[PDB]
């Protein structure tokens, strides 16, 4: 029973859910004076004992960010028990979706997907902003006037400012970082080893460590160990090989930062 702000239903008329979880609900919705179409994501609150509501962090870093591969804030409205955020609506759906119906991708396209995704955290990173949560189902498709694809990163939920090492332990185990798991101490660069596990799987269809028991898969990101097996990558580049391997060291210093990445030649 979500109490929705007079100034939003001012504005905008609230339309078809798009999508629905345990913390937001996503509605398509459209601009009274233009007709325009946005996406107005639900964020709701969570009760504590009393009358209160616990504050929420998503907010102050949309306000910061604006960049073509990240969905675009367009206006945001608090209220005691829930959250509104108006935002670009992107037609094509997110990535989990596009790949259990697509399987894998081609070296042009996967190469051209990740082009898009470190251009999003090669800006984050220049404003000192980790995603944290960075995977296909944070990533939507925007489709082309001329057919092509590109990516747009949001849900900035578990996002933050890096000052000096974070030690919170967060985010969906096949994507989640070592020294995260390690708890020694993390910062922008978690972003970069998600971003190599994505890659991986668009050129195979599968996570480089898939475990067993939640110990097994673990142990295995905090070794490391990157196979690319035979008959799945037989046909795949070198080049490609190297680059996920750069994106998914686990020496933190060795490992690539975004713009590494986008200077690399198999996304060129
Ligand atoms: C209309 O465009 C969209 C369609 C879908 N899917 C949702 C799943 C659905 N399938 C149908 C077939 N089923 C077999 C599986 C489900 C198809 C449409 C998902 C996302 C969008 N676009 C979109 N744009 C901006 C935002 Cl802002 C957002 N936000 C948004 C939408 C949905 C869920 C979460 C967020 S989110 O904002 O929390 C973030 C994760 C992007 N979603």
């Amino acid at each position: 029973g979500f109490q929705i702000p007079a100034t939003i239903t001012e504005r905008y008329k609230v339309g078809r859910t798009i999508g629905d979880g345990n913390f937001a609900v996503v509605k398509e919705c459209v601009e009274r004076s233009t007709a325009r179409e946005y996406a107005l994501k639900i964020i709701k609150k969570s009760k504590c004992r009393g009358k209160e509501h616990m504050i929420q962090n998503e907010v102050s870093i949309l306000r910061r960010v604006k960049h073509p591969n990240i969905v675009l804030l367009i206006e945001e409205m608090d209220v005691p028990t829930e959250l509104y955020l108006v935002m670009e609506l992107v037609k094509g759906g997110d990535l989990f979706d596009a790949i259990t119906s697509t399987n894998k991708y081609t070296e042009r396209d996967a190469s051209g997907m990740l082009y898009n995704l470190a251009s999003a955290i090669k800006y984050l990173h220049s404003l000192n902003i980790v995603h944290r949560d960075i995977k296909p189902e944070n990533l939507l498709v925007y489709e082309h006037q001329d057919g092509s694809k590109s990516l747009k990163l949001g849900d900035f939920g578990l996002a933050t400012i890096v000052d000096g090492p974070l030690y919170t332990v967060c985010g969906t185990p096949t994507y989640v970082a070592p020294e995260i798991i390690a708890e020694t101490g993390y910062g922008l660069k978690v972003d970069i080893w998600a971003a190599g596990v994505i890659t991986y799987i668009l050129l195979c269809g599968f996570p480089p460590f898939r475990g067993s028991d939640q110990e097994v898969l673990f142990d295995q990101i905090l070794m490391g160990q990157v196979d690319f097996p035979s008959p799945y990558w037989d046909n795949v580049s070198d080049s490609a090989k190297e680059l996920i391997t750069m994106m998914l060291l686990v020496d933190v210093d060795q490992r690539f930062s975004a713009v590494q990445v986008l200077e690399h030649p198999w996304v060129n």
